[PDB]
């Protein structure tokens, strides 16, 4: 019967209008609206997150942005509210827009951008699945930039919403090193499954950083049906004008994080020692040979996701 400092909150005198002014929506959907809102003291503008506690209930995800905020490629969490009804997730605004697109506009984007950028990503969710967090929804829409530097600094992961702190028996949280009170096999594949899925996804990523496509759609009028077909059928192009000129190294990277069996998928740990990451120097700063097509790509990539999460 542990106390729950998050419970809480609606403990507290001062409320989240009394601090912050409020300003446009960023992203509506069925449990929480994202607004802008600007902090009355300081007029410094963050991301406000309004979650609605009928419909679920944000303590897990409020959780992991208390312990793990503080990674420098985590988006990172700044205030936190309840009046009763509401949560009121309070973050540092993303200036610079989803990662994808941003580098999809980009024509004279190289290989060697392409492997810093996922050497960054690939670094925190090390950190996360180190930690026995699973994030679970890491499509590109999630990887965010939080300015127009273009640094992978700027780099930050978010929605944390479908994440999973892998805990067992007594609500104890855990580790995957540790896990000495035996949880079933079951519970260990489960999420040593939604490990290779946060793999997955990130060979997603690199796949059309890489040729400005997507590897499972063409764009959104694509159907689930034949969406789910490719996936399974395991087989996906790493020949032609868009690959002919990338590297062998990156197709072989692509090859093993999109590989169809999840027990011979890379690991983030395996992920950061493949020479593609590891040998960045001696890739190529010449432009590479893609689709310029960002907004179908965006498109094709919604399709994806919406046929994966579906039956969910």
């Amino acid at each position: 019967g542990v106390h729950s400092i998050v419970q809480q909150l609606h403990r507290n005198s001062i409320q989240f209008t009394d601090g912050y002014e409020v300003k446009e929506d960023i992203g509506v959907g069925s449990y929480s609206v994202c607004k802008r809102c600007i902090h009355k003291a300081t007029n410094m503008e963050f991301a406000v997150k309004i979650i609605d506690k009928s419909k679920r209930d944000p303590t897990e995800e409020i959780e992991i942005l208390l312990r793990y905020g503080q990674h420098p490629n985590i988006i990172t969490l700044k205030d936190v509210y309840d009046d009763g009804k509401y949560v009121y997730v309070v973050t540092e605004l993303m200036k610079g827009g989803e990662l994808l697109d941003k580098i999809l506009r980009q024509k004279f984007f190289s290989e060697r951008e392409a492997s810093a950028v996922l050497f960054t990503i690939t670094k925190t969710v090390e950190y996360l699945h180190a930690q026995g967090v699973v994030h679970r929804d890491l499509k590109p829409s999630n990887i965010l930039y939080v300015d127009e530097s273009g640094n992978p600094e700027s780099i930050r992961i978010c929605d944390f919403g479908f994440a999973k702190q892998l805990r067992a028996e007594n609500g104890l949280l855990m580790t995957p090193c540790y896990t000495a009170n035996f949880v079933a096999p079951e519970v260990l594949e489960r999420q040593g499954y939604d490990a290779a899925c946060d793999i997955w996804s990130l060979g997603v990523l690199l796949y059309t950083m890489l040729t400005g496509y997507t590897p499972f759609a063409n764009g959104p009028d694509d159907t689930p049906e034949e969406i789910l077909a490719r996936i399974g059928s395991g087989k996906f192009s790493l020949s032609g004008g868009y690959w002919n000129s990338v590297s062998d190294t990156a197709k072989d990277l692509v090859s093993k994080m999109l590989h169809v069996d999840p027990h011979q998928r890379l690991t983030a740990a395996l992920v950061l020692r493949h020479p593609w990451i590891v040998h960045w120097d001696q890739l190529p700063q010449y432009q590479l040979n893609r689709q310029d097509a960002p907004h179908l790509v965006k498109g094709a990539m919604a399709a994806t996701y919406s046929a994966l999460n579906r039956n969910q």
